[PDB]
């Protein structure tokens, strides 16, 4: 038939999976009645769930969220199946793939098949980040709450920030077949922030 | 040829326009810094800036993991130039327009040309709302923070919601020409709320 749209965003609620299970990282909803009209507020970490990372996050004085051009967050992307991988995605895991200057690449891993936080999530290794940066992709997305662990200094993030790559974290990709999509990765229009929650959709156009 | 995306969303920051200028309505960012690392929370009204308000039956009996559904927030819409209207849009302002069952319609008015909150915003009046509800459109968007004022009991919202219409408020339509668009109205995926901030994009597709 016609166009399929996939929503690859994690739902936000108190008790959701958060980073290292830290209970300070949980969102809080608050209400207030008196008469006729909802009130309600949401208090949340900007690195909650599915979200897009501003350079400010790992860089002092670093580039800030509204600085991300929408026009990179909208357009063709490639989704690769890396679910057979263990521990982490290396250079040698991705070097044979069709990845090029300008591409937005998304990596489905084992992470998408887990619903709670796991400390040993599949991440993007330093060698792989370098290879990607040197290739000059425009964007990379992963399906863990963070794109790096176990790497003193957070080199993966910085390799990628230095080379102008956008990072999307927290994606949920279990239901999406490998291949090409048109992506709309649509964040809250936060000004001056280290990241933002994003509602991400993939269209098979 | 060549696709244009129009961002029609207001930015979110402390000091931004909010309904009736009430300070309670402002968002607050709070930050902590740990060396190289910088991490933020955002505390905001779910009705901040550009936002969706959906009929209560769409988020259905508890929280569940239920969120405002996207079937109608993502797809074709009609945008109408009603910048000639004064005070309020009435039945007679829109009855001749090409509006049909299932449509999502967006109204560009004088509000688009004001950046601050104005108390006497152009709104949708009862009679126009009833016309649309009875027509069984799927959605209506307006470019003030509220779609209604000066109507005791909120008959505008009431009648739209009975008919299952979704409302978008806080659009920014100044730069967008009358016509047809593919809309992606992408809300924060907050479980169990009938309203949420959103990032709204129009493609000329
Ligand atoms: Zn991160
Ligand atoms: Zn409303």
């Amino acid at each position: 038939a016609a166009m399929k749209v996939y929503d690859v965003t994690a739902p936000i609620y108190e008790g959701m999976p958060v980073y290292k299970n830290k209970p300070e990282k949980q969102p809080k909803r608050t209400t207030i009645t008196n008469g006729y009209v909802t009130e309600s507020r949401i208090d949340m970490d900007v690195h909650t769930g599915t979200h897009i990372d501003a350079p400010l996050h790992m860089v002092e004085g670093g580039a800030t969220f509204e600085t991300i051009p929408l026009n990179d967050l909208v357009g063709p992307c490639k989704l690769f199946d890396l679910t057979h991988v263990n521990d982490r995605i290396t250079k040698d895991d991705i070097a044979h793939l069709d990845i090029q200057e300008g591409d937005f690449v998304l990596f489905k891993t084992k992470n998408s098949f887990e619903d709670a936080f796991h400390f040993e999530f599949i991440f993007v290794a330093e060698d792989a980040a370098r290879y990607l940066a040197d290739k000059q992709i425009r964007g990379v997305g992963i399906d863990a709450l963070g794109i790096e662990r176990a790497q003193e200094g957070h080199p993966t993030h910085k390799t990628l920030f230095s080379a102008g790559v956008i990072i999307i974290e927290g994606l949920r990709l279990k239901d999406v077949p490998e291949g090409r999509y048109f992506m709309v990765a649509a964040p809250l229009k936060l000004v001056g922030t280290d990241a933002a929650p994003a509602r991400v959709l993939l269209f098979d156009r």
